[PDB]
């Protein structure tokens, strides 16, 4: 599924991401935009044999098990296939675990480069939330 911007903002709000660990909702919307262009089927291979899955491009080295990544730690306790669903619940629950690490949302490289420090509140303006 390809989400609309405000469609995604609403879904993320309902799952508890606004002001999670001090990050306002627009951070998460911006991250999803630059990681996947709001496409839940997005995948990218990494050079270490792991793969990034879904709308928030969560990797199979640390976070989910895809069966083909040797030594996956599977810290989110989920198959990576669950991160490709139209329903973003599994991706959001895992994202909260990721964002609880020391470096917070810096774990998302596209957020760090294209979202961090900007007026991310723009990403939810005009949405009914
Ligand atoms: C939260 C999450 O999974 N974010 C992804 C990053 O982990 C990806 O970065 C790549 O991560 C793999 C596995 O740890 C590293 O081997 C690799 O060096 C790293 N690549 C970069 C450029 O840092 C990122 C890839 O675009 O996708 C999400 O941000």
């Amino acid at each position: 599924k390809v989400y609309g911007r405000c469609e995604l903002a609403a879904a993320m709000k309902r799952l508890g991401l606004d002001n999670y660990r001090g990050y306002s909702l627009g951070n998460w919307v911006c991250a999803a935009k630059f990681e996947s262009n709001f496409n839940t089927h997005a995948t990218n291979r990494n050079t270490d044999g792991s793969t990034d899955y879904g709308i928030l491009q969560i990797n199979s080295r640390w976070w989910c098990n895809d069966g083909r990544t040797p030594g996956s730690k599977n810290l989110c306790n989920i198959p990576c296939s669950a991160l490709l669903s139209s329903d973003i619940t599994a991706s959001v629950n895992c994202a909260k675990k990721i964002a609880s690490g020391g470096n917070g949302m810096n774990a998302w490289v596209a957020w760090r480069n294209r979202c961090k420090g900007t007026d991310v509140h723009a990403w939810i303006r005009g949405c009914r939330l």
